């Protein structure tokens, strides 16, 4: 089992909406960096921390923000980048574009987390102040 | 000018061969990571070693490895990804394949870049031993 399965069962857990996966496969003291500028941007750390934020991301996005498709996993040293599409409708925003997900991966959990958009200004909007 | 300008000006420098842009806007101190298991692989360090394994790369595909296409420059903190396609023919290999450039910016320079490629098999092949 590779740094590519774990990226893969990551993605897959996203799309399905299985908590239960990711409460497990993302590290406890997981170091997670969310570009931008709007409520939820910065970088967070904790599972105590993410777990919460993703939920109020759902909510705010009202369960409508999505990886709607996943392109590429590419593996170079411990990271992981995947090259993706997302989506959503919330706050007024139709957001459609892509992003690639940067995951360092170790022993098994995601242990670092960069995000990536590709119009950010309209990334912004959708997750709102 | 920001990241995704110094990004840009990277890649149009990569695409032209302009060496001396390169020579410029890569740190001295640069931190290069090579995915994959090819003669270039791994971590390099200073331009000292990343500029003669560029000519390197250069003499070993007849100078036709290429970005073929950029798609997408994104910003994450200090960090740009560039989604984009990479393609050359050497060694008895075809090369086409997406891939990720990862670059971090500082001070109007790239201080560290780490490469991701779809087919890190293909792309050994590339390379060669
Ligand atoms: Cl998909
Ligand atoms: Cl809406
Ligand atoms: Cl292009
Ligand atoms: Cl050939």
């Amino acid at each position: 089992m590779n740094t590519i399965d774990i990226a893969k069962s990551y993605i897959t857990a996203i799309q399905t909406g299985d908590h239960a996966t990711l409460g497990s496969i993302i590290s406890p003291d997981v170091i997670w960096h969310q570009p931008g500028n709007h409520q939820f941007s910065g970088t967070h750390r904790g599972m105590a921390v993410v777990g919460p934020m993703l939920g109020k991301m759902m909510e705010v996005s009202n369960g409508t923000f999505a990886i709607s498709r996943a392109d590429d996993y590419m593996a170079s040293g411990d990271w992981v980048a995947i090259t993706l599409e997302f989506s959503g409708q919330a706050n007024g925003v139709t957001l459609k574009q892509a992003g690639v997900d940067l995951l360092r991966i170790e022993d098994g959990k995601i242990v670092e987390v960069r995000l990536f958009s590709a119009d950010q200004t309209q990334e912004d909007a959708f997750w709102g102040r």
